[PDB]
């Protein structure tokens, strides 16, 4: 209770003593604070411009680290309300911070009055919300809004798969929450583990703990937010359990920069990211410390404590009379906090928060003004949050509409050396985050920068399956086959003309394969045709030369130049069956076997009808030429008409062949000539050879007449079974894959068969010599 | 400010004049709610047995009606924390209430420092939650405990889609949301519209909405929860309007039993169901007011206002001394509230609380203990809410975890007769429901209980297909057709061989059609067959007696029996293949077709190479016999092998025919004979017509011989055509939907007549007279 004359009264809290009230003088939390409070408030009321002629005072109360001594406390500044009285104070805004759980209930009580409070130590997230809080601001940045910097340097250094580690606190629970909402919304990193010890651990615990963190081995990532005994017996335990260089370490100021947690666990603890609020030294409060006398601070009620436990003597034990000396050399090792800014600042804000509603309220009037003469509640609220000035260190203090204050932290890193073991600066988080990544060292097990991804970008034509429920998690497939590899997750079927490349990703022709002018099935046929081709022509010369001579008469007739003409044909056809198919070479092939086949059958048969049938025009060329001219004309015109001859039109099998290996897979350039196609032609053929077995079997009871026409009819049958064998091997030929090869080696085998009976019984023994 | 003795001191706040404090004492409200504590904490006193030698002290104090005011009395109770000085008391309990958001707010100050306060008129649902009001107990039914009656009545009646009103406040907007969330998880209630009004109405406000609630007339159940204003508006404002009856009202206390909102608008609220909480009369208490004297009630502070203002003089006007004067006869209309009950309540709690303390506490020791000397806060409010006991009604008063109190309410219904205008009372909510449904009167435009429902259950046959969000809505869609109704939502297709019923619902067999015996396409046919019957079988007569009779001397060999055979055998499958198809019966038609077939043209073919040939064994019996047995055993094998002829299998065209209609669709009794083995069943009998043929036209250059042998080869040539046109009259029947009748009346007329040919010059004319 300090009493400080004033015309706006303000109040303050401050953790004097601790945990009714126990006896231990708090010394630096509650001492320094309430020096720096009436301090900032001695140059509040010396600054001409800053209020003007109006003063302030202070009330200044006790809080001993307990909820309900600060309840009753907040009872004691609320008292205006309800024969030598004096008059009450009347507090326009309450100043005064500790440990969270009491700046909560100070702030219930001060919101059900319509008080503003504005706290300097309170970093509880808990408080940052509009709801029940209405009253209260902050001038220090939230435990949350450290929760946003591991996030940050967790995504900066490309980690997406961590685990988290907490304490049993509020504390840990709430740091760990906030981790965990900030990791969603914004993506790309997930959390592995999330493990929290108790207040009390079992035997055995923490081997435990290590273990289920150990039993991942892809997350090497710890997050911890827990306070000295988990880092202790974490970085102890792991000594002979074996998990050096497995986990990396990020944590907040329950680790800070201090050194008593790990004595000598270094080799566990070798690389590590602490986040700590930002640090500033008050010179002109140091000089208040140094110029405040004991026949001066008759203002602290609580004084002469400090003269007590601040030397060892008591005045009221070295018993010395202690006469005067200054706290510094008398004095043990001297050093101040790092929140007389904060409580400076607090002070600040509500003094210019005044002064903002003087300028609207009362114009012009200097002093104060019946309409200015109540402090309202809600417009000091509202003008607290409306300002944006900085003071006690360079530094800018503003709120947002929520109270809270922006958050300014600094990293530190953790490594060693020979002879070096430190602390290096490697950036800070200000609003953004700012890493010295070359400044970082991890040289335990990592040259580079370490990894903790879950899964590992694989290599192209590999479909990645993202894995539901967690995108930072994938697995890889390989996409080799008929498919085409498009995308990281697509790889659908490219064409049947295009072979999968041999890359794991790509498509390509299939190379077409096509029976080859020199083969070893083709080579025979070829061979006989040509011989053919030769001995036939030799005959040929052989009879024209000498048509009128004897013998050779009846040769000398068309009927033996259509046969001779047939035979050539048939074997030309032969030859052109072999060699490469082209765009219209097929439709000459089929033209030249309905010719041909015309020809030698048309001859055969004439001739036969000649000999035979006139022992019940008969002369040769009256009757040869007709029915010679009349049905090369028919077959003529049946070609003219392109039914069974196909167009320049082609197949191409690109992937017609279904061979499991696209690799070996081929193709064929076949003409489109279907098989019904070969049947139906030859169908004119087919007829006339049942014709000419018909006239044949009548002449098998020959007159006497001559000798020549028996070999004709025995020619002709043998030529019918050869050419009737043809049929089974023209059918047998699909089911084998090089259906190609063997149906035109049978079919161009068989038609020189049939050709060279015909060049036998016929017409080569009568001309023996001529 | 009132101070009574005591040893445990209570608190009480009450509602003493009106909304800093203006001057209108509240009567009612405060002045017989302090007279009911006091009263009975006097009666706690005297009871030996309820709290042993241990008295209750009492400590009233003020609040008009104001938040801010009851803040500063709050401070006032809580005092004891903080050179004549008096001791202050010590309040172990808090018991008062008011209107809301001012038990809301000593609840908050009162929880801070762990303060029971039980309410005896609070009802707010916001105060319903053991967050932020963890020591607040409640002695009435919150008002969200009446939005469970309106629920269940609306499932009693039926009802499930309404439209629910309100008026901008905190009364309207949070009895509406509790009527949502209750008409959510247990269903079958649906909210059509939610209109709710603004604080001051525009001009035609009313009139929109009216309209607006006009728009869906599906929805004809109002609930409304608001106040008088728009009771009174809105039944005033549909007079000219023309809504009357189209909506049912079911309203809250707002609208209560009162006659006040409406003066005349009776045939606009025809039918009303209003909730009110329970009541009850208390006779010691009245006693107590009848009983109160001017120079006994000094424990009063402002009682003399009360003198005042009840009667209306001014004893500091009628300037009456007032003498002494009872407080009935001279004083005007005298009633009591109906709350009084529970402000007796509440103190018979907090004292049952302190007794069943002392029970555990304290044992045996009369008076009190040290360790019962503190009333420890948590321990009573946990003995508070285990209190099961009965007080100033005879009815129990209890607590359930959340504290608040079990709703009792009672239900009224307004409808009019012939000098009746009345409440009746049609039931009551106790935790249940219980309406007296025969009671209720809707005798205007509804002789029985009306309708709301969104949907109206449809008839069978009829899916009805409920609407997406709102199972309380559907559409129903026929489901005619093929597809049989199974369920409500189901109706899938039943087989094919059931025509779907008339019923709109079911399946029945498809009628079966058959070739019948009598018709108008085989009458001719069957009667041409008989014909010939008669005249074939007579000439057969004929020429067995005169067998070797000249002339007849050719039939009397048997190739004569054979064509005649075959003539028969061709007659009778004609007759046949009309007759109602049968189980084995076609199998037997198509075993005569081939025996009369081959019959007949065998011996046709077997007469004319005897007759021919033996121009270059001859003896008609030699011949004859051999080639009729042969043939006839051939083809008697060919039907064995049942290749041709099916077995008695057969097909049914249940649902084979397509029509559209399944009504007039209908079946055939079909073998499942092929045409293809029509075909090839003949294939032997057209080898023998083309062989037949042959040896005819070989005949047609007809030697001398005789004359009977070329009517063979006419009536050969004639049956070839005639039985070649069968064929394009085989295959143009399969279009018309008649296939069956027109296939077998061509098959069957074809055969007779062929028959009939045969029949022409073979035999007939050569033996005109024999
Ligand atoms: N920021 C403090 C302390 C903060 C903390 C906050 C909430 C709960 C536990 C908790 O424990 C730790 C442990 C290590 C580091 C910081 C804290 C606050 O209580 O708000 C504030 C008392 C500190 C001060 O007054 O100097
Ligand atoms: N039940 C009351 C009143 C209830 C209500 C509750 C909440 C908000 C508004 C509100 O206004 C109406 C209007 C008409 C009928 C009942 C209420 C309570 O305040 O809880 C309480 C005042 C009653 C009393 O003191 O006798």
């Amino acid at each position: 209770s300090i009493r400080v004359d004033g015309d706006i009264i303000l109040g303050g809290l401050f953790p004097v003593h601790a945990k009714v009230p126990c006896g231990e003088l708090k010394k630096e939390k509650g001492i320094h604070r309430l020096e720096a409070m009436l301090y900032a408030i001695d140059q509040i009321n010396k600054d001409p411009d800053l209020l003007s002629n109006i003063t302030l005072g202070v009330r200044i109360l006790d809080t001993c680290s307990r909820d309900t001594y600060a309840l009753e406390q907040s009872l004691t500044f609320v008292q205006a309300l309800i024969p030598i009285f004096t008059k009450p104070d009347k507090i326009s805004g309450v100043i005064g911070a500790a440990a969270s759980s009491v700046s909560i209930m100070v702030a219930n009580i001060l919101r059900l009055f319509k008080i503003p409070q504005i706290s300097y130590a309170s970093t509880a997230p808990e408080l940052s919300d509009n709801t029940r809080y209405d009253f209260f601001s902050r001038v220090v940045p939230p435990d949350s809004y450290q929760a946003q910097a591991m996030v940050d340097i967790v995504t900066a250094l490309g980690w997406n798969y961590v685990s988290t580690l907490a304490s049993e606190g509020n504390y840990g629970e709430s740091g760990v929450e906030a981790f965990t909402q900030i990791s969603r919304e914004i993506g790309g990193v997930c959390i592995a583990q999330s493990q929290k010890i108790p207040r009390e651990p079992r035997p055995g615990e923490f081997e435990k703990i290590i273990k289920r963190l150990l039993e991942t081995p892809n997350a090497r990532a710890v997050i911890m937010f827990a306070n000295e005994d988990d880092i202790r017996r974490i970085l102890e335990a792991a000594k002979k359990l074996n998990q050096s260089g497995h986990f990396l370490w990020i944590g907040s100021d329950s680790w800070g920069s201090k050194i008593a947690p790990v004595y000598q666990q270094e080799e566990i603890a070798e690389g590590a990211v602490t986040i700590l609020p930002k640090r500033a030294s008050i010179d002109g409060f140091d000089r208040y410390f140094r110029s405040r006398t004991l026949a001066n601070n008759r203002r602290n009620v609580w004084f002469a404590e400090f003269w007590e436990e601040n030397f060892g003597c008591k005045l009221g034990s070295h018993i010395k009379k202690c006469t005067g000396l200054e706290r510094i050399a008398r004095d043990s090792s001297y050093e101040q906090e790092g929140k007389v800014q904060f409580v400076i600042d607090a002070v600040y804000s509500m003094a210019y928060a005044l002064h903002n509603m003087h300028k609207d309220l009362c114009p012009g009037y200097i002093g104060l003004c019946p309409r200015m003469s109540t402090i309202d509640g809600k417009e000091l609220l509202g003008y607290i949050r409306a300002v944006n000035f900085n003071g006690s260190a360079g530094t800018p203090v503003t709120f947002n509409e929520n109270g809270d204050a922006p958050g300014r932290y600094d990293i530190f890193q953790y490594q060693i050396t020979n002879k070096s073991t430190e602390y290096k600066v490697i950036g800070h988080w200000t609003n953004q985050l700012h890493l010295k990544v070359e400044d970082m060292q991890w040289a335990h097990r990592e040259h580079t920068h370490p990894a903790s991804v879950c899964s590992l970008p694989c290599k192209p034509g590999e479909r990645k399956k993202t894995v539901k429920g967690v995108p930072c998690c994938w697995h890889c497939e390989r996409c080799e086959g008929y498919n085409y590899q498009v995308d990281e997750l697509s790889c659908e079927l490219c064409p049947l003309d295009q072979r999968p490349n041999m890359n794991r990703t790509g498509c390509q022709l299939i190379p077409i394969i096509k029976l080859e002018w020199h083969s070893p099935w083709a080579v025979v046929p070829v061979f006989v045709a040509i011989l053919g081709i030769i001995a036939t022509t030799f005959v040929i010369v052989t009879f024209v030369r000498y048509n009128d001579t004897p013998i050779v008469r009846a040769s000398g007739r068309e009927l033996s130049y259509v046969l001779l003409t047939g035979i050539f044909l048939c074997y030309s056809i032969t030859f052109l069956m072999i060699a490469a198919p082209d765009t219209i070479i097929c439709s000459f092939r089929r033209v030249f076997l309905g010719l041909g086949m015309c020809f030698s059958y048309a001859a055969l048969l004439t001739k036969t009808n000649r000999i035979h049938r006139i022992f019940e025009k008969f002369i040769s060329p009256a009757s040869q030429l007709v029915i010679t001219f009349s049905l090369i004309s028919v077959q003529l015109l049946g070609v003219f008409v392109w039914f069974v001859v196909d167009p320049p039109h082609i197949i191409i099998d690109y992937g017609e062949q279904r061979t499991l290996d696209p690799e070996k897979a081929r193709g064929v350039l076949k003409c489109d000539i279907s098989d019904l196609s070969l049947i139906c032609s030859l169908g004119y053929s087919i007829l006339l050879m049942v014709t000419c077995t018909v006239y044949a079997i009548k002449t098998r009871g020959v007159p006497e007449t001559f000798n020549e026409a028996k070999p004709i009819g025995f020619t002709m049958y043998t030529t019918c079974i050869i050419w009737l064998a043809f049929i089974p091997i023209f059918f047998g030929t699909a089911q084998s894959a090089e259906k190609m090869y063997i149906q035109t080696t049978t079919l161009t085998v068989s038609m020189s068969l049939s050709a060279s009976v015909s060049l036998g019984m016929l017409y080569m023994p009568k001309v023996y010599i001529i």
